[PDB]
């Protein structure tokens, strides 16, 4: 189909981004690397949102793929389960990482990305990643409702990233140690009031079951 | 007739507004307010260390300032007073008039929007941005379509958030630069 063919040519194209941006100059280069005409990249706007949005789509499935890898290792019981905060560090560095190769040219692709009219795929693509973390997380110790963990987990990713595009320090550790300060921001938002009074209530019905067996003797 | 602890708190925090220019989006001038109206050092201990509360303050006390902005505009229309805009003409007016409200306290407000990005804030300020965006699609009266609730939100809530971005670093006359900007975005959208 169609559609086929202009995966084939953004996905060669991204081998040129470093050199030319998100741009039809590396569209045009994708498409004669596949010996196709530099007028092939006529499929596509000037944008280089195609080829951006391309590149975000195939970030998050690689994402998933390693995301699954890590925890049938732990059904293995060759890894221990991660606590959430470790592993929500780890699930965006490993994501984040995957921008390296094209960081020279990642603060224009953000501002494309924010165009209006490619919001809502953007948005999309964003939630659908940060749900897709959520769930390998487990979590299933904090309490935050879904909308708590969409925002958080997207902020901490979100600052991160814009971080991480004025980031000269060695493999960017600058951007990781942020990074494990807003998780850490975060984590410590699941200590609501309401939670001190579900704790506080649990250790009063604690305290009257040692009563009764004190009572009982 | 007595106040309660949540009014004294909103007293303070308006008071704190003085004091932005000089000590920033702060503790420091939260305390500042505070004794400005005679409260002891004590009285910042009620306020976290971030000065989010003053920032959330301020965002929420624009929003209201806004709504109310639209009200009248809108009551003109219900009169006969002054005909319908366009939503296209109509969203840049709004955002126009909403982010005018930061000029005088623009020399710290980069600080306050990345305060405002921080995890323990994000449902705060998420939320009170959806609800002015929400405010502001509301009296668009803008009825279909071509976006649904949830482009019409999100697109929006980018042009705000983005166009802020920009007025940020905008030293042209009378932030012509952003204005320009805010008139792109809307054009892109509603194409
Ligand atoms: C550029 C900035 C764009 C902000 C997008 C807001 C769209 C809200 C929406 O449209 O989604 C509303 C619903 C809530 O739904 P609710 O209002 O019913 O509660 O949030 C969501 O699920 C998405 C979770 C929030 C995503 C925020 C990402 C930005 C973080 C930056 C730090």
């Amino acid at each position: 189909s169609e559609e086929q063919l202009q995966h084939r040519i953004l996905t060669a194209a991204l081998e040129f981004v470093p050199a030319h941006g998100w741009t039809a100059e590396a569209i045009a280069e994708g498409a004669q690397s596949l010996g196709l005409s530099s007028a092939a990249a006529s499929m596509f706007g000037k944008d280089g949102s195609e080829l951006i949005l391309h590149f975000v789509t195939q970030c998050n499935t690689r994402l998933t793929r390693v995301l699954e890898e890590e925890q049938k290792l732990v059904q293995l019981g060759q890894a221990e389960k991660r606590k959430t905060d470790q592993f929500l560090r780890d699930a965006v560095e490993t994501r984040l990482r995957m921008l390296i190769p094209y960081i020279e040219h990642w603060p224009r692709a953000l501002s494309i990305l924010m165009l209006p009219h490619n919001i809502p795929s953007s948005l999309s693509l964003l939630t659908s990643m940060v749900d897709d973390m959520w769930h390998y997380a487990g979590d299933q110790s904090t309490d935050f409702n879904w909308y708590t963990r969409r925002a958080m987990l997207a902020a901490i990713y979100n600052t991160t990233e814009l971080v991480m595009m004025q980031d000269s320090s060695p493999d960017f550790e600058d951007t990781w140690r942020f990074l494990e300060n807003r998780v850490n921001d975060a984590m410590n938002m699941g200590h609501t009031a309401k939670q001190v009074k579900s704790t506080g209530e649990a250790l009063v019905q604690g305290l009257m079951g040692a009563a009764v067996t004190l009572k009982n003797l």
